[PDB]
DNA sequence: TTAGGGTTAGGG
DNA sequence: CCCTAACCCTAA
């Protein structure tokens, strides 16, 4: 398996489920977007990555 | 099932 | 290359 960066679009997402349900509930947010490919465990990372890069 | 530490692969 | 974002491991 090759690994693939995050679009702005899944990035914009994840946000949104943060917003929309609050930090930790991952398997809701993703459940809340079409998200192909990403795990809830996913996007815990993602959100890890986006905070420590200021998004 | 998520939190937090550890791992690795691919792009800057 | 080699650093770091995308992964993995696992307690609770």
């Amino acid at each position: 398996y090759t690994r693939k960066m995050w679009s702005v679009q899944e990035s914009e997402w994840l946000k949104q489920g943060v917003v929309r349900y609050g930090v930790g509930h991952w398997e809701r947010i993703r459940s809340a977007f079409p998200f192909a490919g990403r795990t809830a465990v996913n996007l815990k990372d993602r959100w890890r990555t986006m905070v420590k890069l200021k998004m």
